């Protein structure tokens, strides 16, 4: 599914993402935006290391979900990567919460640092009623 901006914001709010481990909703919105364009079906194969990024948050198969074909992976979230491609984002949100429980927090995604860190991200939630 391709989410509309405010529809996603409200969904994230309801799933408890606002302020999770100190990360505002706007930050999560910024992240989904640059990672997938708010698309749950997005997949990106990394030829470099043979891992794949899955779903709306582009979560990597070497550490957080199992896809079976990734060399030397772990499944920290203990989830099939297939779960990150559903229309329903409950699993993907549970997974993103696990990722940020590590010391790097949101810094885990380089896209976040490139496109969202030290920026005015209010834009992503303006007018959504969150």
């Amino acid at each position: 599914k391709v989410f509309e901006r405010c529809e996603l914001a409200r969904t994230l709010k309801r799933l408890g993402m606002d302020g999770y481990r100190g990360i505002s909703l706007a930050n999560w919105m910024c992240l989904a935006k640059w990672e997938s364009g708010y698309n749950t079906r997005a997949t990106n194969y990394n030829a470099g290391d043979r891992s794949t990024d899955y779903g709306i948050f582009q979560i990597n198969s070497r550490y957080w979900c199992n896809d079976g074909k990734t060399p030397g992976a772990v499944n920290a979230a203990h989830l099939s990567c297939s779960a990150l491609l559903q229309d329903n984002i409950a699993d993907a949100v549970a997974c993103a919460k696990r990722v940020v429980r590590d010391p790097q927090g949101i810094r885990a995604w380089v896209a976040w640092r490139n496109r969202c860190q030290n920026r005015d991200v209010r834009q992503y939630v303006q007018g959504c009623g969150v």
